[PDB]
Protein backbone atom coordinates (compact mmCIF):
# COMPACT_ATOMS: atom_id res chain seq x y z
CA UNK A 1 0.00 0.00 0.00
CA UNK A 2 2.91 2.77 1.00
CA UNK A 3 4.83 1.67 -2.26
CA UNK A 4 6.23 -2.03 -1.22
CA UNK A 5 5.11 -2.97 -4.51
CA UNK A 6 8.08 -3.48 -6.98
CA UNK A 7 6.06 -2.45 -9.38
CA UNK A 8 4.79 0.92 -7.80
CA UNK A 9 8.49 2.11 -7.39
CA UNK A 10 8.75 0.76 -11.26
CA UNK A 11 6.65 3.44 -12.19
CA UNK A 12 7.59 6.23 -9.58
CA UNK A 13 11.27 5.97 -10.32
CA UNK A 14 10.43 6.41 -14.48
CA UNK A 15 8.50 9.67 -13.64
CA UNK A 16 11.51 10.77 -11.64
CA UNK A 17 13.78 10.14 -15.10
CA UNK A 18 11.49 11.95 -17.09
CA UNK A 19 10.86 15.19 -15.38
CA UNK A 20 14.84 15.55 -14.65
CA UNK A 21 15.55 14.04 -17.72
CA UNK A 22 18.80 11.68 -18.68
CA UNK A 23 21.04 14.99 -18.91
CA UNK A 24 20.46 16.20 -15.30
CA UNK A 25 20.43 13.12 -13.46
CA UNK A 26 23.75 11.85 -15.16
CA UNK A 27 25.69 15.51 -13.84
CA UNK A 28 23.82 15.21 -10.83
CA UNK A 29 24.38 11.62 -10.09
CA UNK A 30 28.17 11.83 -11.16
CA UNK A 31 28.76 14.73 -8.95
CA UNK A 32 26.97 12.76 -5.88
CA UNK A 33 28.73 9.53 -7.09
CA UNK A 34 32.08 11.17 -6.82
CA UNK A 35 32.46 10.54 -3.09
CA UNK A 36 30.74 6.82 -3.99
CA UNK A 37 33.82 6.77 -6.73
CA UNK A 38 36.31 7.09 -3.57
CA UNK A 39 35.10 4.67 -1.49
CA UNK A 40 35.79 1.93 -4.53
CA UNK A 41 39.49 2.94 -5.16
CA UNK A 42 40.84 3.24 -1.56
CA UNK A 43 39.33 -0.30 -1.26
CA UNK A 44 40.70 -1.74 -4.38
CA UNK A 45 43.88 -2.18 -2.83
CA UNK A 46 42.13 -4.85 -0.56
CA UNK A 47 40.37 -8.05 -1.90
CA UNK A 48 37.57 -9.43 0.37
CA UNK A 49 36.56 -11.88 -2.56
Amino acid sequence: MGGISIWQLLIIAVIVVLLFGPKKLGSIGSDLGASIKGFKKAMSDDEPK
